[PDB]
């Protein structure tokens, strides 16, 4: 299986200036549940973003820079590589990521963000029209959760 793994706003937001635009726990623990034991496919900036692998699954960059050798991390350097990766792949960000990817993949795991953020990178438009809704779950709000969110699974048609 080759999924999406996205976090967007109201208005297809994923980001600024190299970081989430919003502090939401729950989407990292979402994303932490999904893809434990699984792939990471990432490009380089996202990867630079985060700084380090996520323990305990296979964290794949995609960049053209031959000297890249990370300690934890599996280095690609095509988007044919990606469908040489064994299991379940998730394709992880960012932007550039997801543009070339979003016409590839089996099913995207979304969260929306429903506020709308500063954004300097988006997620590519999409339709219902192509997408079947296989779930749709509220986020609990709480004390280190407030913004409301909505945990999407969409299968391509
Ligand atoms: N909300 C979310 O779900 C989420 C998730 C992840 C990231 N983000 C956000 O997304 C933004 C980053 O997105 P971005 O588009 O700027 O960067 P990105 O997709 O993370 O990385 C872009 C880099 O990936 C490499 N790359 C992409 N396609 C390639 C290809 N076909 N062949 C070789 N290398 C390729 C290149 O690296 P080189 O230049 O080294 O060659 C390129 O500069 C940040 O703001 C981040 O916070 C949001
Ligand atoms: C511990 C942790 C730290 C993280 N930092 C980040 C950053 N994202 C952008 C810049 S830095 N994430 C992320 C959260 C994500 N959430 C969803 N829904 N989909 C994705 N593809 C995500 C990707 C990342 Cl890197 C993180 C996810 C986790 C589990």
């Amino acid at each position: 299986t080759l999924s999406i793994l996205v976090a967007h706003d109201l208005q297809r937001v994923i980001g600024f200036e190299n970081q989430l635009p919003w502090h939401l726990p729950n989407d990292l623990k979402h994303v932490k549940k999904l893809s434990t034991g699984h792939t990471l496919v990432m490009g380089r900036k996202t990867f630079e973003s985060i700084g380090k692998p996520l323990p305990n699954r296979r964290n794949v960059v995609l960049t053209s820079d031959t000297s890249f050798n990370v300690e934890g991390v599996d280095v690609i350097h095509s988007i044919e590589d990606i469908y040489q990766l064994p299991g379940h792949v998730f394709i992880f960000g960012g932007q550039t990521l997801f543009e070339e990817m979003i016409d590839k993949v089996d099913d995207m795991y979304i969260t929306v963000i429903e506020g709308k953020f500063r954004g300097d990178t988006f997620f590519p438009p999409y339709t219902f029209e192509d997408w079947e809704v296989a779930s749709s779950v509220e986020g609990k709000l709480d004390e280190k959760n407030t913004i409301p969110h909505t945990f999407l699974h969409l299968i391509r048609k």
